[PDB]
């Protein structure tokens, strides 16, 4: 009987989506989209993954199921990209991958191998997070506790709010890290704040779990790992959720890993076997396409060469609209001080406008950003630069 | 912290496969394999998805995110195969399809929506059923019954055993229907016992969820879904959960549905947005390129034709195993009456071997069944006949 079913509440952003596709004014620009998109304003395929799809069409032979913790030489990439191609926890097998659906499905088999197997009452998110994170340790049962994060008024990272506010997480808690790339921020620790920071997590007895969606984007593949690659040299368990969502631009194929971390080559295994029952009764064993795609450009030297060009192409991209945003408001001029935006990292960071400025910006201008005041830089080209600009400065 | 963490049990089935590849012999049968098989003994890709995916590489510009519900024409097409090309259903718009990673997704997104929106405590499942149904509604935390099913000696449908214990189900639990090819016995209700069933469900207040695995592996597509389709004559509510991965040879892409149907086309819908809260904390949004493949065979009447063509053969192929197994264990002779084969349906079927036999089966002729005496039909060729035939009347 569904009749007295409540509605789930409406989309923190998504609604936007379709408040967007809703109007007749071209001008109209949408900063809150998440994905990716190039100087066209469009989300082409890579054409690395044009190339690996036409060998996959040329090659396989079946589509019987993968095993449940997906393509192995997939796994085995995922962890060199994570880790280095020669770390200890590789050579000495303490890390286990399975691929899962994509960075959020990843999450949720990590959310649903905690609460069945260890005694974890708790996970800590940074205030503020992605969204749906909350939502996915909740669905497995897991409380959300939130951490101090970010400094409103300087638009910086707020450590000693941040390391202050841990205190309070016991041992056996699960605190969340993004790799790089915070999303909605765009803030990330240094190599100096992410070794305090793993050197306290051991000490009190933290599970770190790191969500790593935008490998490649902060800084480079290798750099944008040395926050990870730091707690994992000095922790014996730890869990990684990725995906390639992003970087490979891939984000429908559902493409992301989950590894475990164990302090020995034997306990991981036995606790993999668990992450392996909670991958069956979910989703049973995971799509093969877009993992098929990683697994061959990163083993192909050739194609893997491609592919790196055309992260660091939309690093770049990224990087130039952060800049392009700080100095064309200069020249529409505003009393200002946005130079924190080239601070940050990746494609989002909070503009800092009040969520009526953002308000009148889409009722006014045509110029959509989620009600935080979060700007997806990717959204800006620079032909639409100046008449976003100019609606921001009339708004300030 | 993971030492103390039990290893998960032994693989009820994937045990056998391990098993099977590490025999020296190439006389050896894997009857337990769950998948189709062709006369060669491979898993094809089938022809028309093949041409489905050329066409996907050709016309295809972004891999940005499908909506959490998926692709809107793989929808439509998936409710006009499951209740006909003209349903008051679909007319009166009170079904909603979410596309999901295979029919194991779509039953782990119904148990959520169930375990979260609904009071449903319990699921009743056949005794027996596919091991993985328990699994998956457990890990939602709804509790699973078991109703009367198979009758052992005639090797039938008890259909009276049936009825009278479901009387012990009561109003608001699930009960859960495979929808045609029983797994793992093959027998599946007639028209007449689906009407029964259809009508006491009414009566008692079930709500009915479909397994839908197999359609067109018993019959046809349109007669494979007359049971379904009485059920949903008589209801206001239903539940199914529908896999691609075995009429489409897509195993590996997770491509199935899960389909919602409310009494009316506004309940359907503030049901659904529930549902998808469920999927965007689980996995967010569909693996698009199996579902892609399907989308366009079934909406390109040369693809579907050929398709179509695939299908009738893959169940003649499997028709025609059971046919040969039942004579020719006549031929090599045994006090048998292993006709009972002929009358069931799809790929699997109970052998009536004891786990004794299997183990010898598996011990001295390296013919591998499932503990059960399950038998995977499709790994029967023509050529492997009389081998299989010989290795079982030699253990009866
Ligand atoms: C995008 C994102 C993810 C995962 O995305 P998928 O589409 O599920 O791969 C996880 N965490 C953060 C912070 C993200 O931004
Ligand atoms: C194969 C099967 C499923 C679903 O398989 P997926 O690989 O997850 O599509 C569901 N129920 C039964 C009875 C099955 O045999």
């Amino acid at each position: 009987m569904f009749e007295n079913i409540t509605a789930a509440p409406a989309d923190p952003i998504l609604g936007l989506a379709d408040l967007f596709r809703a109007d007749e004014r071209p001008g109209k620009i949408n900063l809150g989209i998440g994905v990716y998109k190039d100087e066209t304003g469009k989300t082409p395929v890579l054409t690395s993954v044009k190339k690996a799809e036409q060998y996959l069409l040329e090659n396989e032979t079946t589509k019987n199921y993968l095993g449940i913790d997906g393509i192995p030489e997939f796994g085995r990439c995922t962890q060199e990209l994570l880790f280095g191609k020669g770390s200890a926890l590789i050579n000495d097998k303490r890390a286990r991958t399975a691929q899962t659906p994509g960075g959020t499905g990843a999450l949720r088999v990590a959310a649903d191998f905690l609460a069945k197997n260890t005694s974890v009452k708790r996970v800590w998110v940074s205030n503020p997070s992605w969204p749906n994170h909350k939502s996915v340790f909740n669905s497995a049962g897991l409380e959300v506790r939130e951490y101090a994060y970010y400094d409103a008024e300087n638009h910086t990272l707020d450590f000693d709010a941040l390391i202050n506010s841990l205190n309070e997480a016991q041992a056996g808690d699960v605190v969340l890290f993004h790799g790089c790339c915070h999303n909605p921020t765009g803030i990330d620790p240094t190599l100096e704040q992410w070794q305090t920071l793993a050197q306290l997590s051991v000490e009190k007895g933290w599970l770190p779990l790191f969500d790593f969606a935008y490998q490649g984007f902060a800084r480079g593949l290798e750099e944008d790992a040395e926050g990870l690659r730091a707690f994992a040299a000095m922790h014996k368990e730890l869990i990684v959720a990725s995906s390639y969502s992003k970087n490979f631009g891939l984000y429908n194929e559902r493409v992301g890993a989950c590894t475990l971390v164990a302090a020995d080559s034997e306990t991981v295994d036995r606790a993999f076997s668990q992450m392996k029952a909670a991958i069956r009764a979910n989703y049973s064993n995971p799509p093969a396409h877009g993992a098929s795609v990683v697994a061959t450009i990163l083993s192909n030297d050739a194609l893997r060469a491609i592919w790196e060009q055309e992260l660091t192409d939309m690093r770049q991209r990224i990087q130039r609209m952060r800049q392009l945003f700080v100095n064309t408001l200069q020249e529409k001029g505003a009393n200002r001080d946005f130079s924190f935006i080239i601070k940050q990292n990746g494609m989002f960071s909070f503009s800092g406008l009040t969520k009526e400025q953002v308000l009148r910006l889409r009722e006014e201008f045509g110029v959509y950003a989620v009600a935080s005041g979060r700007v997806n830089v990717a959204g800006m080209t620079p032909d639409n630069m100046a008449p976003l600009c100019e609606a921001i400065v009339a708004v300030l």
